[PDB]
This record gives C-alpha cells, structure tokens and sequence, in this order.
C-alpha cells in the first residue's frame, strides 16, 4: 500500500518534528521508520505520515 | 506472508532466548515484534522467527 512515504515524529522533551524518516511498518499505534541506516519506533500519535 | 509466527530474541546481557512475541513486521536487519502489549525491534541476526 505504501511506497515512499516521509513520516515525521515527535520527541519526548523536544516539541519539534523529526526529519521524513522512511516508511517500514504501520499497523497497530506505534510507527516503524528509518530515520538513515537505523530503525526506529514512534507511536502513531507522535507520528505524521505523508506522499512524497 | 506472514500470519502467526513465533519469534524469539537474544538480549545484550541476556544470552538466553526471549519468549515467542507477535510478529508485526520482517525487512531489513531489524525485525519488529509485541511480547504483549508493547511492541520492539530487535536485530534479525539475534532474532530467531518460526511458525505456530
């Protein structure tokens, strides 16, 4: 369903998003992305998804 | 592909297997699976996945 989608996620004492990490896994509330060469999880509600 | 697969997980202090979690996502070198409710990441090479 998705290709190459840039998700962006929330830090816990950092109000700021994070970059458009790659698009892994998206299921349950939590969000698997690539933000370079490590994977990372953030949950659905600290995440944003979009199109390239 | 995947529907009920029982995977186990090495730990960094740990040398024993960790329980069957869910699995909810296999690509790269990291393989995302929920032991209950919360859900994490481990590296393929320390991951061990099998069927039900």
């Amino acid at each position: 369903m998705i290709q190459n989608f840039r998700v962006y996620y929330r830090d816990s004492r950092n109000p700021l998003w994070k970059g458009p990490a790659k698009l892994l896994w998206k299921g349950e509330g939590a969000v698997v992305i690539q933000d370079n060469s490590d994977i990372k999880v953030v949950p659905r509600r600290k995440a944003k998804i979009i199109r390239d």
